[PDB]
């Protein structure tokens, strides 16, 4: 029954994500328009996101389009996880603030985790696939949008290190949803046997799909620890670009996430 439900899980991932390891890594072996400079970023714009560059001498600052692309990525993902979601064993039993709850302190962890899927050490895919943005060029942008993607390519390369397939995957991110210490739960009791259930799926299925790494799980367990924290940091730097970046706006579903999180 264990196998079954880590099957499952694979199987509501895969209906879920727009982009998952095998579709990144077919795109990344060699079309996607490559983002290296200010030139490639805007004629990115004009094909990719034409509505966002039709403005003239009105559209925004480069680095706070960039910005706003970024949340738009988010904005769909948190829908697809909410999705997801459904498919964990005693996710729809919980109350709806817990499942609420659970959501909005595991979404910017399973969405870093799934985003190393995109990433290799030179750059990321973006735009579902269509295009790819180095990691120079995101480096190369005024402060602090600069910092912004640096952290989540360091913790990529080194995620991306563990060899970890979609199967794994999915249920990482269905670990992550599970975490019964988030502020400010209900009914802890259930979402720690939810929480117990999903981890000792994950366990199992890690035993047997890469039986030369006797430590994966507690690398992951670990993994787990330095996403919060990486999502902490990131929130941080998001306030901060929210008051001092008079045209970096949030979208209003990504400011009730960060409302009153960390
Ligand atoms: C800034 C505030 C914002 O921070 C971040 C920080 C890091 C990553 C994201 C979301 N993200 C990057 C999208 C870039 O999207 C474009 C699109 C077009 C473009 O130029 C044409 C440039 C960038 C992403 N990719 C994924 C791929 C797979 C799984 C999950 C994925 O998550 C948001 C937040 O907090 O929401």
């Amino acid at each position: 029954d264990l196998k079954s439900l880590a099957k499952r899980i694979y199987e509501a991932y895969l209906k879920n994500f727009n982009m998952n390891k095998v579709k990144a890594r077919v795109i990344l072996s060699g079309p996607p328009f490559v983002i290296h400079d200010m030139e490639t970023l805007c004629m990115a714009e004009k094909t990719l996101v034409a509505k966002l560059v039709a403005n003239g001498i009105q559209n925004k600052e480069a680095e706070v389009r960039i910005f706003h692309c970024c949340q738009c990525t988010s904005v769909e993902t948190v829908t697809e996880l909410t999705e997801f979601a459904k498919a964990i064993p005693g996710f729809a039993n919980l109350d709806l603030n817990d499942q609420v709850t659970l959501l909005k302190y595991g979404v910017y962890e399973a969405i870093f985790a799934m985003l190393s899927s995109v990433m290799n050490k030179d750059g990321m895919l973006v735009a579902y696939g269509n295009g790819f943005i180095t990691r120079e060029f995101l480096k190369s942008l005024r402060k602090p949008f600069c910092d912004i993607m640096e952290p989540k390519f360091d913790f990529a390369m080194k995620f991306n290190a563990l060899e970890l397939d979609d199967s794994d995957i999915s249920l990482f991110v269905a670990a992550i949803i599970c975490c019964g210490d988030r502020p400010g739960l209900l009914n802890v009791g259930h979402i720690e046997k939810m929480q117990e259930g999903i981890v000792h799926v994950l366990r199992l299925h890690l035993q047997s799909n890469h039986p030369d790494d006797i430590f994966l799980f507690p690398k992951l367990l670990q993994k787990m620890a330095d996403l919060r924290q990486l999502v902490t940091e990131h929130a941080q730097l998001v306030q901060i670009i929210k008051k001092t970046e008079s045209d970096a706006a949030l979208h209003p579903l990504l400011q009730e996430i960060y409302r009153d999180m960390y």
